[PDB]
């Protein structure tokens, strides 16, 4: 969805990145909207918790707004080298294509993109791309993971530490299930299948265990 918050967080970025003080009329400018306009959605984006606008009227991303900040940069800088390296798009049409291509691209594109791209390390335009460790290319919880049609992933981590009931140890150390172990999923109890053992986990778990794409 083109967010105009995506946009004016991925403007600081770009600004901080070339040494500019991410200020204000820098950034309407920049984006080609007034300052009223500007002033209008920081104000918003500071209701967000995204972004606190300094005693020096600077702009300073909260640690939030980073994060978008940096994901939205990702997906753009990844999308410009789909568009050089494999479309083969004219170079000079390259970055406001991306400017589109940023609010669209899914985390599950980027990952396949990271996967088919000879090298992720920078932006055909020089500057590295921001975000991959986040990406995952610490882990998608279970919970969150669980897909109502079965699916195949690598355990992150277990988080037995974390546990109070610890009755299922026992059962997924048989169902030989840890992590860096590849197993299936399912929703419904949440059915954690494996070495043809299935481990239906219970709240607590399901919360904890983190399962990498």
């Amino acid at each position: 969805l083109v967010d105009t918050t995506e946009m004016y967080l991925r403007t600081i970025y770009e600004l901080e990145e070339e040494g500019v003080t991410p200020l204000r009329a820098r950034i309407a400018e920049r984006l080609e909207q007034s300052g009223p306009t500007v002033s209008q959605t920081v104000a918003r984006m500071e209701r967000d918790g995204l972004v606190v606008v300094a005693s020096d009227r600077s702009l300073q991303m909260t640690p939030t707004g980073r994060t978008l900040a940096t994901a939205v940069m990702r997906k753009h800088r990844l999308a410009e080298r789909l568009l050089t390296d494999i479309i083969g798009l004219d170079i000079n049409k390259v970055h406001d294509e991306a400017c589109r291509w940023e609010h669209v691209m899914s985390d599950e594109v980027e990952r396949r993109l990271v996967k088919v791209l000879k090298d992720v390390s920078r932006s055909p335009f020089g500057n590295p791309i921001p975000g991959l460790d986040e990406l995952g290319v610490p882990g998608t919880r279970v919970i969150d993971a669980a897909t109502s049609m079965p699916r195949k992933v690598r355990i992150v981590q277990i988080n037995e530490i974390f546990q109070v009931e610890t009755d299922q140890f026992t059962q997924l150390l048989d169902a030989d299930i840890r992590v860096g172990s590849e197993v299936e999923i399912v929703d419904r109890h949440i059915t954690l299948s494996h070495n043809g053992k299935d481990v239906e986990l219970l709240d607590d778990l399901a919360h904890t265990i983190r399962i990498e794409e």
